[PDB]
């Protein structure tokens, strides 16, 4: 789990990204998939496409919206190691059921500061907070199998 003030500031950083959550969340898998194109062929939905046809699909609301639910759910509960512990556990197994291994995550971890930074500048601090909540779920992946 991340400490108070880490949870803090990666509240902080990203509330004004949820605030406007719909198209933030679109706009984040679709850069996500610009940057590392294999990432979408994780996805039934996805994959073969290139990403103007992803762009241009219903499907991509659905999966955003689910990704951003579930990242403000870790957002919100950061501090909590219990239930963090619990959370992150879930994940990793849902995620290795989709094939989805820690690689994938670092890929994830990499871009995700600079795409918050980009909806709103952070308060500093709140890229290392971020980088150590994927780190978190990397952890969790390399302990569920890959
Ligand atoms: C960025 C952080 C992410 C969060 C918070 C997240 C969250 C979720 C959640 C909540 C689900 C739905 C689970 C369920 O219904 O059982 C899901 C499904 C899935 N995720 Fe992730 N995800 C993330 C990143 C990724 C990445 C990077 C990949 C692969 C490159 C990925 C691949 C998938 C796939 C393939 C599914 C199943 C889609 C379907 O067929 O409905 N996710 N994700």
């Amino acid at each position: 789990s991340l400490s108070a003030a880490e949870a803090d500031l990666a509240g902080k950083s990203w509330a004004p990204v949820f605030a406007n959550k719909n198209a933030n969340g679109d706009a984040f898998l679709v850069a996500l998939f610009e940057k590392f194109p294999d990432s979408a062929n994780f996805f039934a939905d996805f994959k073969g496409k290139s990403v103007a046809d992803i762009k241009a699909s219903p499907k991509l609301r659905d999966h955003s919206s689910t990704i951003f639910t579930r990242l403000n759910e870790f957002v919100n509960n950061a501090a909590n190691a219990g239930k963090m512990s619990a959370m992150l556990s879930q994940f990793a197994k849902e995620h290795v059921g989709f094939g989805v291994g820690s690689a994938q995550f670092e890929n994830v971890r990499s871009m995700f500061p600079g795409f918050v930074a980009s909806v709103a500048a952070p308060p500093a601090g709140a890229d290392a907070a971020w980088t150590k909540l994927f780190g978190l779920i990397i952890d969790a992946l390399k302990a569920a199998g890959k």
